[PDB]
RNA sequence: UUGGUAGUACACUACU
RNA sequence: GCUACCAA
């Protein structure tokens, strides 16, 4: 082959080599001895003259003699040779490549220089590039003319030489970064292996086998080989994609065509709603109700449509609690007449009798208050006994003793058993296995009239007038600026605040309030009493998670009640009449929500009735009490299905017909229910009828116009009148969002979720047996279509990234520990197996003690067992994800190398693999999270390649790209329609019959959106299809690919854990073999394991399968457009991928077809292309319009965004973690600020902001008037100029709480500082100069108010404050814990630990890289109370009502506070902390100097305060305008290294442990002793300690926490979050952005033009 | 840890 | 579950 001497010296230098350099050097010699090899040889075959390089002027000094080198301006060019014959000069240029692309560049290059010479000298000159495959060896020849002169070239030349040194050359370097970089040239670069090893494991997989033995024997052979490649070492990165891709091309194209041919088939006649398609979709789903349900046509069936009767005040009597009380213990003993229940309400009020003796009472309940109130933990050890005021046997205030001696023991067990429920089973069973859920009919003639009248009367109750002031804290302390937004709703408010509807509603959330207050500490031999503001309405709490109770109603007329299906009856008494409920057991989650109720309801009303002067208010009012009220599984049943089966009715393509046949499924237990399920019923008859008004017609600004100037004249849904398309379809997807979370029980979302996941895999096992077809056969692929599909995708999405690999790495952390991966160190839940059974069986015997203890306790009249009947059980514990990792750390199974090498291991090491449900859906082992890491985050990546997966669109994104794609095919349409008819319209507007056959012959343009969704996406997905988007993939070596491939083979072998719950159930009542799916699964309950097999996980391979979807679009794509071009047309095809959420756009231009077939062709391809790649489109719920676009929940209408922004405004009132005033308040706005940005008017936006303060201070008594209320411990005359962190209101111009939220109540105040005590001359000025000026202020002239303002901002502000502390931890299960406790006991252990972190203060805030520094920052963590509390699960409920109830205990550590501005025995009560406030300011004292501090650490420390208090302060606004046409704009980055972790280490003093450390290390000591910190806590600990005479270690670390925390959060560069605010134009800077939204939200009816008068940013 | 004895604590309170 | 006392 090559020269000998030459080989051995390659051999020699590459033996020599230590160097990227010298290394890379040896690769372009032997690539350029390989180029000089092959010219000798090919020139020896030509037999002509061998030449390397030759100058272009010697070329024409040779061929013309006479021509004069120094006129003729010769290019400069050196073509490897040439042949000058028959006077055509033939350029010559040799390559050897497996590609033609350096030919093409050489050419190009080549021929456009030789054309200037060419036409002067009169000399044909022909550029020959002559190439020759080093694989093949096949010759490769552009110039036909030259081929004429050699028809037979014969080159016997062998490259083995050159591969073998290449290959020695390249193992050798394999692992050096640096080569890799200079070798790699220039559109791919790779980086070192994960692994060394691969794994023959898999090949002998018999899951890989199943693989193999289903494919024919050439894909086989390609798909071995396609894991043996490996770019580094091979001639291109695309060599093996490009084969495979050629293989398949055939067959690929055939489809293409055939399918693309399938337009001439069809018929026209395309699944489409219409009034009997909805008929007999309703006829098929009475059938299937009746079925499964117990259908009643009877009245007293009906279940509490509310929980909750009611009636108006009287305001003759008093509303004195005490006198109330009395009031209705007389009313119930005077109850008239015989009942079956009137004997034990009788006995109930004589236990409530305290007679007159009243004072006495009230003296015996204050004193038991003082006493609890007396203490911060609950009081210990001292009983409570009753006290006997008169009949009364008196506990607590509102707790009476159930006196058995006051009732007949045969009328008390009536009470318990049969009307509150407790303790009574009606088993008419004749089976082992025969009982279906009861519902009414819905249907029924009379049944649904008995629905409508309960809707009048309560109308005729509740809309009458209500007899108060409207006074109420939302009107009062919000009234003015949501007047200022929009005196509409101003106005729209008092309407409802005056009426019966928002009395009743606010008294039931007072009420239930206190009814859970009181549910608290109820015992087993007491009832309770629960009052409001209403001297006519009451609760008996009965005794007992839960709670029971009956409302009871005093009324003077009869009849004058709200009984909204839930009355037990109504009784005479004394001095009118006592209406009591049926008892009620409400879980205390439904409870709250109805505490929250009032903000639901005005929410709800307000967004109705926006705006439209069609609707009436009081019909708006009778519908949303329900919704907000009516908390059932009932009316869930119906919000859900509603959106599907009204938009399916009014879309251009759907199927009405089968959703409600088989999906629609009404739970209508309520009167309400049936009510709503008509209401739903005739809106889909008026969506179809009014069909053609919402899909366009044959029609730039007549599209336009529909969307933006959209006009009222579609017909109502919920109640009369008329509505606009955005009003209509908010009506439609707003009511799913009423609904709450977790109608559903524990035990029965599990069930539910266990049986489809097991039917679904006996499904499989019995009939799946396939995993290829090309027929689109159920749950399979088409193989070949979808590996050239996936060649073809991976070179185009490759092709866009040269340094994949790398981005992959750096983005997801592969080279870094795994402890520094928030993911893997997290506080989520996880799964490990082992052997627990004596942890368990000592449990189960603990918890059964403690069971009969309480159990015996009693006034009134198991894991073991399981494992002895299942020999197969596989036994587990659910720990957390970062105590996971300590163990497996701890025991050396894991380690601090880089994670991605780990997970490698892990691929291997891990063989099986399990999953179970939660005590995202599926919880996985620790072991399994790290594999699947690798995989999806290597999808992960090249979806944000892939232009059309949208799962990967970091932040808001996909509501801009939506618009930016209708935008794109409005255009398309209209210039497409309008140049395909130039002739045409020119033609007709030079000129009636001979117009018209003209007029027909023009194209006509198709607009069509699919809306779609994927059926079973998980569940039934062809798993296999992607063992072929590994194989293929360029970026990973074989080594890589063996061990990811063995691991997706054995997650093939998963299996399901059964949680013991679902388990006990079966076993509980198993006499003999038994059906349910759940026993035959598991061998009749032999295992607590299955097999799930094709069901790969929801929530595990989003990426993963979303990248192939984007492959099945683009097969649809080459089909409709090929199909089109046999029409001649025009087309413009998007797609938009997310899972399984898919929206495709096709624009069409053509004039040779009726637009029906194309629409029938096209969605039949649609549901083609998803099953040629195993997806199964859901035609139920798809749908299409022609202006429409849905997409995860997004909209667009003719080209505007749209969003139902009214969802985050009703979760604005039950999301918090409740954990003080200012926390609960932030999580609360947040969800205001999110609708704005969807967006929400500014009137509305402020109704949220008022609910939220509303149900923020409910929870902490702080309301006006309340014990918390801190006004009148302050100086201030107004909510708004208390601090905000002290529960003041918040005060600040909407566009700034938009921005930056709570931090506006602040920022403004000092915004209007420096707009009142800057120099007069100075206010025109930016803000960082009137901050210059504040060295020139008078304290003596601010105001008391400003100056307690300023004092809290200067001593506390700086680095929430009121938060209550709780005595509470139950962490049994965490191994990382057990050895905290070990460190606790040990002698030294502690200190030693505290000790060693102060050392490397690094890990007080941050956890190091290293394997020591996480286990013991874990250690550490559990020194705090507040971290040990948050690993336990919380009931919100529980967390809000016992938030609530210690109110008025001493919660506040003000010791915690105080101390942090000085140079008391424990805890504090809200009330005393104001109080010890305001004395210690009085004695601090604020300077000219104090101000300065506040404005440099809030304003100039941040660039978007400064920003913003500039827009504030020089903007100038221009005259008002309307809203026509919405833009989507990005939020702007204001603010303008290396990992904090480490560049804290370096701060405690050597950048090295490059220079660039020492670079980030410089200006942090800036930022310190600028604002002097260093020197600040090394005084304040030398204090301290000179104090207490000895060290304080805790202070120490206090303090160190807080100034490395400080350097924490100043390093710590914030990735900018993408965010997309619908606006009234487009941002294209800081500047717009500010402007815009300054302007956006002040008025709903119109907006302002915001400019300035100086620089801003 | 086991066994025994005795307990297990609090809001609304309102123009109505 | 938590608390106080007692016994091992």
């Amino acid at each position: 082959g090559m020269d000998y001497q030459e080989y051995q010296q390659f051999l020699a230098r590459i033996n020599t080599a230590r160097d990227a350099c010298v290394a890379k050097d040896i690769d372009v010699d032997l690539l350029m001895a390989r180029h000089d090899y092959f010219g000798r040889e090919l020139c020896k075959s030509l037999n002509i003259e061998y030449r390397n390089d030759v100058p272009f002027i010697d070329i024409i000094l040779d061929i013309r003699p006479e021509v004069d080198p120094l006129t003729i301006d010769a290019p400069h060019i050196t073509p490897d040779n040439y042949l000058y014959i028959n006077n055509v000069l033939y350029i010559i240029d040799y390559k050897v490549s497996v590609s033609n692309e350096s030919s093409v560049i050489t050419y190009d290059k080549y021929y456009e220089l030789t054309r200037d010479i060419s036409d002067r000298l009169s000399i044909p000159i022909e550029i020959v590039i002559i190439r020759i495959d080093p694989v093949s060896r096949d010759l490769h020849i552009n110039s036909d003319r030259f081929k004429e002169l050699y028809p037979t070239i014969v080159v016997d030349i062998n490259f083995n030489q050159f591969f073998d040194l290449k290959q020695l050359l390249y193992e050798k370097f394999g692992d050096d970064e640096e080569f890799l970089l200079k070798v790699a040239h220039g559109d791919f670069t790779l980086t070192a292996p994960w692994c060394k090893t691969g794994c023959p494991e898999f090949w002998k997989h018999p899951i890989y086998k199943e693989f193999k033995m289903s494919m024919p024997v050439p894909e086989r052979r390609l798909f071995e080989e396609s894991v043996k490649f490996n770019a580094y070492e091979s001639e291109r990165w695309n060599t093996n994609l490009v084969k495979i891709r050629e293989y398949t091309k055939k067959d690929y194209s055939e489809h293409i065509s055939k399918s693309a041919k399938n337009i001439f088939l069809a018929s026209g006649f395309y699944k489409q709603p219409n009034k009997n398609e909805i008929s007999e979709g309703w006829t098929l789903m009475v059938e299937r109700v009746q079925d499964q349900r117990e259908i009643s046509k009877s009245l007293h069936d009906q279940k509490p449509s509310i929980h909750f009767i009611w009636g108006a005040h009287n305001p003759g009597n008093s509303n004195n609690a005490t006198f109330k009380l009395i009031l209705l213990s007389k009313s119930l003993q005077s109850i008239k007449g015989i009942s079956t229940y009137t004997e034990a309400f009788k006995s109930l009020g004589k236990m409530m009798d305290i007679g007159d003796k009243a004072i006495e009472y009230e003296e015996f309940c204050m004193s038991l208050k003082s006493k609890a109130r007396s203490s911060w933990k609950q009081i210990m050890n001292k009983k409570l006994e009753p006290k006997q005021i008169n009949n009364a046997l008196v506990l607590w205030e509102q707790q009476f003793m159930i006196n058995n001696d006051l009732i007949d023991k045969s009328e008390k067990l009536k009470l318990f058993k049969n009307f509150c429920g407790i303790g009574k089973k009606q088993f008419k069973n004749k089976m082992l296995e025969d009982s279906k859920p009861k519902i009414l009919d819905f249907d029924d003639a009379n049944m649904y009239l008995a629905s409508l009248t309960m809707m009048e009367q309560s109308k005729k109750i509740l809309s009458k007038s209500n007899g108060l002031k409207p006074d109420n804290f939302i009107l009062n302390e919000f009234g003015s600026r949501i007047k200022d937004a929009n005196k509409e709703t101003y106005d729209n408010m008092h309407k409802i605040f005056e009426t019966g509807y928002w009395q009743c509603i606010s008294d039931f959330s007072t009420l239930m309030k206190n009814i859970l207050s009181v549910s608290q500490y109820n015992r087993h031999n007491t009832f309770r009493i629960a009052m409001c503001a209403n001297n006519n309405v009451f609760a008996i709490v009965f005794p007992s998670a839960t709670v029971v109770y009956s409302i009871i109603v005093l009324h003077k007329e009869e009849e004058n009640i709200f009984n909204p299906g839930c009355l037990h009856g109504t009784f005479k008494c004394m001095n009118g009449y006592i209406s009591i409920s049926r008892a009620i057991r409400l879980d205390k989650e439904r409870c709250q929500r109805i505490v929250s109720s009032p903000g639901l309801f005005l929410t709800t009303c307000l967004l109705f009735k926006h705006d439209n002067p069609t609707l009436v208010m009081s019909d708006i009012m009778n519908f949303s009490i329900y919704t907000s009220l009516s908390i059932t599984k009932s009316v869930l049943s119906l919000t859900e299905p509603a959106r599907y089966m009204i938009m399916n009715s009014l879309a251009i393509s759907s199927n009405v017909k089968d959703y409600i046949a088989e999906k629609f499924s009404p739970y209508t237990k309520t009167l309400f229910s049936v009510y709503m399920t008509r209401l739903i019923k005739n809106a889909c008859f008026d969506a179809y009828d009014q069909r053609q008004r919402v899909q366009l017609r044959d029609i730039d600004y007549d599209i336009t116009q529909k969307g933006i100037k959209d006009n009222r004249e579609l017909t109502s849904i919920w109640f009369p009148g008329s509505v606009t398309l955005k009003e209509y379809l908010t009506q439609i997807y707003l009511p799913f969002y009423f609904n709450a979370k977790g109608l559903h029980e524990k035990h029965h979302v599990m069930v539910d979720l266990a049986k489809t996941i097991l039917e679904i895999e006996c499904e499989q096992r019995e009939n799946i047996k396939e995993i290829w077809s090309t027929n689109c056969t159920k749950q399979t692929v088409n193989l070949k279509i979808l590996i050239h599909s996936l060649c073809k995708n991976l070179l185009a999405d490759t092709s866009r990234h040269n340094h994949l690999r790398n981005r992959i790495e750096n983005r997801n952390n592969f080279r870094r520990s795994i402890t520094t991966i928030s993911t893997f160190t997290s506080s989520k839940s996880c799964l490990k197996i082992g052997d627990f059974r004596k942890e368990k069986e000592l449990q189960s015997v603990k918890q059964k003690k403690i069971l009969e203890v309480q159990s015996r306790k009693m006034r009134l009249a198991n894991y073991e067992m399981l494992r002895n009947a299942m020999p197969n059980y596989t036994d587990y514990i659910s720990t957390k994800v970062f105590d996971r990792l300590y163990e497996l750390l701890d025991k050396k199974v894991l380690t601090d190398k880089p994670v991605i090498e780990q997970i490698m291991d892990m691929m291997i090491d891990h063989k099986k693999f399990y999953f179970t449900f939660f005590n995202e859906i599926f919880v996985g082992e620790y072991e399994a999270k790290m594999c699947m890491y690798a995989v999806e985050r290597i999808a992960k990546e090249r979806c944000k390649l892939n232009p059309d997966e949208m799962i990967s669109e970091p932040g808001d994104g996909k509501l801009k790209v939506l618009e930016q794609k209708s935008e794109q095919e409005i255009r398309f349409l209209v210039e497409t329609t309008r140049q395909k008819n130039r002739e045409i319209d020119e033609a007709i507007e030079a000129l009636l019959g001979k117009i018209e056959k003209l007029s027909l012959g023009k194209a006509k343009g198709l607009k069509m959106e699919i809306n779609a969704d994927m059926s079973k996406w998980s569940a039934q997905d062809v798993f296999y299809k992607y063992f072929w988007l590994i194989a293929l993939d360029p970026i990973l070596y074989p080594q890589e690919k063996e061990r990811i491939l063995y691991f997706m083979c054995n997650y093939m072998d998963k299996e399901l854990i059964l949680p013991d719950e679902l388990l006990f159930n079966l076993l509980d009542q198993k006499v003999a073999y038994q059906n349910d799916i759940i026993a035959t699964m598991t061998n009749q309950l032999n295992s607590n394991t299955v097999l799930i097999k094709r069901n790969w996980l929801q929530g595990n391979f989003n990426y993963t399968s979303s990248y192939v979807h984007s492959c099945a679009m683009s097969v649809y794509k080459e089909i409709l457009k090929e199909a089109i071009t046999l029409l001649d047309g025009s087309i413009l095809v998007n797609s938009l991928v997310h899972s399984d959420d898919n929206q495709t756009s096709i624009t069409i231009v053509q004039d040779k077809m009726e637009n029906d077939k194309i629409i029938d062709f096209a969605m039949k391809e649609f549901e083609r292309a998803c099953l040629t790649f195993g997806c199964q489109a859901n035609m139920k719920k798809t749908y299409v319009t022609n202006c429409i676009k849905e997409f995860v929940s997004l909209f667009n209408l003719y080209g505007e965004p749209f969003s139902i922004y009214g969802r985050f405004l009703l979760t604005s009132v039950g999301d918090c973690a409740y954990i003080g005033p200012y926390e609960d308040l932030a999580s609360r706005i947040s969800s205001a600020q999110t609708a704005i940005k969807h967006g929400c008017p500014p009137s509305l936006a402020w109704v949220s902001i008022a609910i939220s303060h509303w149900m923020t201070s409910l929870t902490y008594n702080m309301l006006p008037g309340q014990s918390n209320d801190p006004i009148d411990y302050f100086p201030a005359e107004n909510r708004k100029d208390i601090p905000i962190e002290l529960n003041g209101v918040l005060d600040a111009p909407l566009s700034m709480i938009s921005t930056v939220g709570l931090e506006s109540g602040n920022l403004y105040f000092l915004i209007k500082l420096l707009s009142k005590y800057t120099p007069v001359m100075q206010k025109r000025e930016s803000v960082v100069n009137q901050i210059a000026e504040v060295k020139n202020w008078k304290v003596e002239d601010l105001t008391d108010n400003e100056i307690f303002r300023l004092k809290i901002l200067r001593y506390l502000v700086l680095d929430s404050i009121l938060t209550p502390r709780k005595f509470t931890g139950s962490l049994r299960k965490l191994y990382s814990f057990s050895k905290y406790q070990d460190r606790l006991s040990s002698p030294g252990g502690m200190v030693e630990l505290f000790t060693y972190l102060l050392e490397k203060p690094e890990l007080l805030v941050t956890k190091g890289e290293d394997m020591k520094d996480y286990m013991e920052s874990v250690i550490f963590r559990y020194n705090s109370k507040r971290f040990k509390e948050s690993l336990s699960i919380q009931n919100p409920a529980q967390l809000f009502i016992e938030q609530i109830l210690f109110s008025h205990k001493p919660v506040i550590d003000f010791s915690g506070i105080r101390d942090k501005y000085i140079n008391i025995l424990g805890k504090v009560t809200f009330t005393e902390a104001y109080r010890l406030l305001m004395r210690d300011l009085s004695s601090l004292e604020l300077t000219n100097d104090d101000i300065q501090v506040i404005y440099s650490y809030i304003i100039l420390n941040d660039p978007m305060m400064i920003t913003i208090a500039n827009t504030h302060i020089l903007s100038i606004y221009g005259s008002p305008q309307r809203r026509m046409g919405m833009s989507c704009s990005t939020m702007p980055e204001f603010r303008n290294h290396h990992s904090p972790a480490l560049v804290l280490r370096a701060y405690s003093n050597n950048p090295d442990i490059p220079t660039e450390m020492a670079r980030d290390l410089v200006h942090l000591k800036e930022f310190v002793e600028n604002t002097n910190l260093e020197e600040k806590m090394k005084v304040r600990i030398a204090m301290n300690e000179a104090e207490k005479g000895q060290r304080d270690i805790v202070f120490e670390l206090k303090e160190m926490t807080r100034f490395y925390q400080v350097c924490y959060e100043y390093v710590k560069s914030t990735e900018h979050k993408i965010k997309v605010f619908i606006l009234p134009a487009k941002s294209y800077t800081t500047t717009d952005f500010c402007s815009l939204m300054q302007g956006n939200l002040i008025k709903d009816k119109e907006w302002y033009t915001v400019h300035y008068l100086k620089q801003i940013l």
